[PDB]
């Protein structure tokens, strides 16, 4: 048909795509040779591998969301920030997350048909939050029991890969472990429209609490142009900003793939747990921790940021295959992990105080270790004259 | 005995030394008047510095870097480069074809649709602009004055990297700018509705750079936004360490629907005396009224030139250009930041915007934008550092 | 109350001892002010002078250092909020002048909840904004509070402390001003700021304005005024000379005066007079020299006579007017409207190159004072001492 | 034959003016040779300590009149000289007047406001008669004597000044100053009352004071002051760019005295702490009472140190506190005060001293004085006037 045009252009095209393929690989190899000679170095991957899951920012994507919990109406969510723990910073037009109190999200009056977005876009365009500061973030907002979940499709991906095939559908399904040992009944889940920034799961009713968790199970299918699940082939997938101070610890488990290390980060694994195994990492010099994760005076301070070069002290990777991969992420009390004993102990903090029983946490390809050569160019099929 | 070469070397070292030793005191006096001259003239600003188009914190400018034509231009690109047959195609199509069918290069007209197929692709960089078989013609930019541009058409996170050399009029404190190493990156976050940009990306480095994602229909909630990291060399080709360096950010356009900026820099932003420019947000743009039209949303002047008395601001010889423009003071030898527009829906609600009569706030806007980074300091009467402080020579020593 | 019949009688003495003085002042100054009646009888009809000769009892120029008080049916605003208003939109860059553009604020930043106070506060160029230029007095220090008013609403000010101005011979020690916003005005908003400045000789600054300018627009502020003396009595104006000053008139706009007590009194050859019940520039403007017949430039330039629009000007009357009121309570409504508003487009002067249909801000500052804008016009300031009483 | 014995005096005192016209006219153009000259040499030091900025000679020669008289009229009230010594004799002026000291800025005005205080004509007080020997503030042990109003806002006090003898301006002999004193109705002094001590030397200029033995913040006090020169002939005498000198103008840590509102243009001295803002003459940038603090180059009050006690009539570097303005015409005004550093700019921008509080009150009270004694060095003088050779009678 028309089809021998489309071939003609990509005859034409195919040397070239060959070439891209082959420097590509070339350049990804000496870089792995050069990255074995610093596996052992800060920010290093202790197993030198590539990255063939490119996948770091999606700010445009469309988030759909279905859910057996309660979707939240804007307005509600908008409500409950403007009110109790929250309501400082939202009279500073802050919308600060961690502070916000759920219990003004639990009348039915609250519920929605469908979802519904909010953040610091639309009238309130110009405020930050504590997610990304100014920069635009978007979320739906579901409210579930344990056990309750909400599977989100997204869609308009334009910057991912995995192993050169585009990304076009993600489908990534939430759910309340039911053995979170949180004292209220329901909990907040802000899906943020960028699929790389993850969630924030919120239990957090205006009281902090002692020997607490809060755990969500991740199930995640990725899908190309065709609507095909892409099968993981070593994709690293990045576990990042697992704090851990001197009465909470952020953790990962109950994961498909294997625990990778950066070399000097505070996380590590320990009874098949991701977390800051032996030391701190919320403030220099207090239970061991090498940087602030704030910004401030000293030098490597803000490593809980992003952007922030020593990311890697709190962060890990897992190295996935196969189409369907799964890990729960949370936050839990110190005492629900281990002995106080074991503990660091810091002067004038006590390890057993309450903690507010939520988390924000991603799952994507921005591996935070150093000098990760990317795997960006799929190999390409030599194109079929069609049959007249 | 080949200790022959070396005295030979050696007697030529000892004339350049005596020679660079006798203009030493004329080089030394020149840098001592020259500072003298600069600290009575920031002296003499200190008085200014709340009037019109002055500086703020008044400031000497060590970035001579306004006029560089005959520049050549080399680029590198993950993208994929455009020839100038097919620049020329998507010119003479769509949108563009009125203009272009009266010998005018309408930048902001062109429909990048046309860009879009493969056999559009180069293996090298394409020049392309009012030159050849079209000099005479008038593009957007320098109006007739012939200017040249490469073509590279890039999807988000893609980058082109330009390296401009043949630089003759340029300096930085003084050391003579011998190249400059440019990386134009498509952020990501750019909110257009499409996947392709076009970057024509000018010989001469002082005019900047276009970028657009149009495709001949103008989008709502729209942004086209370019990373820019820079750094530039000397004649040794040694990296030059900028210091209190002014980098001018002009032409910053907000019209009642669209905001141009700039943010994500480093350094700090420099404010000029009654500019509608100022810093808010991390982001330096007119950030209270709008600068289009004289009376239409709180705007001093008009941009485009009028009976209106100081209308046509936006151009490069207005006396009051420093109404559209900012500076950021940088210092090191990498440099950064991210220019683009945006719709204004994506900076403020509606609630918070400037009202003009029968113009809707929400109107889409093309996804596209000229700009450039410069040292042209659009404040008045600010001196510039064009001596170096001079090394007294070394004596060499006998072999 | 037997100490008291000993200080009465200490107060009685001095008093009897000045008698001769005071009356001796006040037989001189009744002769000063007759001989000079007697002399502008001869010029009541040259530029600047009143047309019919008359003194001026009301001593009321300047009184920088009063105190205002203000009570109000609509809303104060905080002068943190005012500030604020200040440093955005139409009026921030001359705010970053450190220059407080009066008729440039934008004064939908003044209409949020939170700006809204419990008490009048003051704002102005002094405390941390002292150096500060305003449009008012340029770089005398100003200070004025605020309030947010809808139509009909209004705000009363007491302005007490008063150091310098006399009625009658008598010393002024109160003055009560009420300024209500005329819901006649035409203005496209449905709030008004007054700026009331703590000097009562300076007036009030009104502002519908919204960073637009506005057709057949209107900004109107009535004012309602008595003034008293140190018992705190009211005083009764006895042909006492209003001031109604510095009511320009550009191509597009007319600032006037209407629905007044008292019978309007021309300055010979100013473009001020009154027609149908208004006051204002009735058939030239006054804006530029040559420019719809008017005869000097209201800014200071190149011409001769220019500038004529401050308080110093020589030829300041050319903008100005007076008001013979009488009675303890007086009133008069003062503001600005688009000159389409007035008359036709058939009657209006023309421009070359301005559209008589031009929007204006809704905006204007104005004063009601004593001092009249005639030349030579003499000041009755000395009272006809009574005789002093002997206590027993 | 009557008037022919007029016309022969009048004949011989043309023949005199004959004979001196020549004398006259080559003093004027020696004169204006040397003055050129010094003016071309003073260009190449314009910019060194003390000097005009731009270089200009002195038409106004006014410095000195210890034997003028001064007539005195006033819409406030004359002040006894029985009151005046009463007041100096109690309260914080005591002190001083115990040790026969005239301690002008201790003195507190509040017993000078009563009524048996008041006089029908001005009287003169000061360190002469039965007061002989003892010391003022104003210039020490040299006699000076001032007649006292006390004012209201708005209220004024005109000085006439005769019997001048050393005063000329354009080379014209000034005969007679007329000199309005004002108080500046902006005044922030707490009080309602103002004593004026007005010198019979005019270039002393003028003492005011506000006080009433508390300082005050945020406090200020202003005279307004016009002035109009004449000569033998009663005609006024037209400026044509005199210099005044606009002196003293201290500035503390906590107070400003400045002038504004001023005829004329302001003329820098290089070096001098006196320049011009927003209208205003004053110490723009650093104090000028103590070496070191608040960016003072020298102490007001002579003490050990090298270069103080600039604040002298004789100081070599009274220039550090000084400036000028160039007038032209028969009416000149400026207005002079004192006032809190507070009503100037906020302590924000204010020069910090350590220990020293910038939001301190002040005595709301000044001493100026405005004469042609120009404080930059070497300025030429002009004193001679291009003659007119006379007409012979008919
Ligand atoms: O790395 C992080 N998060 C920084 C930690 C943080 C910051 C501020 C807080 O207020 C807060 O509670 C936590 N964020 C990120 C976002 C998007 C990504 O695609 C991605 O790959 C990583
Ligand atoms: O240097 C320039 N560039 C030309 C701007 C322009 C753009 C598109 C056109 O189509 C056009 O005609 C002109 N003029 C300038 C720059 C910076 C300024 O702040 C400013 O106020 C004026
Ligand atoms: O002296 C005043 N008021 C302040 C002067 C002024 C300052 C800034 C302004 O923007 C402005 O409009 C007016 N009234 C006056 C002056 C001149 C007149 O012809 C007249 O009739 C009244
Ligand atoms: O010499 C004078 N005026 C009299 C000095 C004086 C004043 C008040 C006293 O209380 C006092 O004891 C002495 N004027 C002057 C001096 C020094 C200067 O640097 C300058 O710029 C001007
Ligand atoms: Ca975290
Ligand atoms: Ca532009
Ligand atoms: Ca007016
Ligand atoms: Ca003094
Ligand atoms: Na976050
Ligand atoms: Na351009
Ligand atoms: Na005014």
């Amino acid at each position: 048909q028309a089809d021998l045009a489309k071939y003609q252009k990509d005859l034409a095209d195919y040397p070239v795509k060959l070439k891209a393929y082959e420097d590509e690989q070339t350049s990804i190899k000496a870089a792995l040779a050069e990255l074995e000679k610093h596996k052992n170095e800060d920010g290093n991957l202790t197993e030198p591998s590539a990255q063939n899951l490119v996948y770091d920012l999606e700010p445009n994507a469309n988030l759909s969301l279905t859910t057996d919990g309660k979707f939240l109406k804007a307005s509600a969510v908008d409500d409950a920030f403007s009110k109790s723990t929250s309501k400082a910073k939202y009279d500073q037009k802050i919308l600060q997350l961690d502070d916000l109190d759920i219990t003004n999200l639990e009348q039915s009056n609250d519920v929605a048909s469908s979802m519904e977005l909010y953040g610091n876009f639309g009238d309130k365009a110009g405020w930050s939050t504590t997610v990304s500061n100014n920069s635009q973030v978007k979320w739906g907002s579901v409210l579930l029991e344990r056990g309750q979940s909400a599977t989100a499709t997204y869609t308009n991906l334009q910057n991912s890969y995995c192993n050169g095939k585009k990304i076009s559908k993600i489908v990534y399904k939430y759910t309340v472990d039911p053995k979170s040992k949180f004292q209220g009944q329901k909990v907040w889940l802000g899906i943020f429209t960028d699929p790389t920034l993850g969630v924030f799961a919120s239990a957090y009713t205006g009281q902090v609490e002692k020997n607490t968790s809060i755990f969500i199970k991740n199930e995640f299918t990725f899908y190309d142009e065709d609507g095909k699940p892409i099968n993981f082939d070593n994709a690293l997938l990045s576990v990042a900003s697992l704090n851990r101070e001197h009465n909470s610890i952020e953790m990962a488990k109950d994961y498909s793939g294997k625990f990778v290390k950066i070399s000097g980060s505070s996380i590590g694994e320990k009874n098949g747990m991701i977390y800051a195994t032996d030391t701190l990492n919320f403030k220099q010099g207090e239970g061991g921790s090498r940087w602030t994760m704030y910004k401030n005076s000293q030098a490597g301070s803000g490593w809980d940021s992003s952007d922030a070069p020593n990311s890697w002290y709190g962060a890990g990777a897992i190295k996935m295959s196969g189409p369907n991969n799964y890990v729960t992420v949370g936050a839990t009390s110190a005492t629900n992990v281990m002995p106080v004993s074991d503990m660091p102990v810091v002067p004038g903090k006590d390890n057993t105080d309450g903690k507010k029983p939520n988390i924000w946490y991603s799952l994507n390809g921005k591996i935070r270790a150093v000098n990760v050569p990317k795997v960006t160019k799929e190999k390409p099929t030599p194109p079929v004259k069609p049959t007249a």
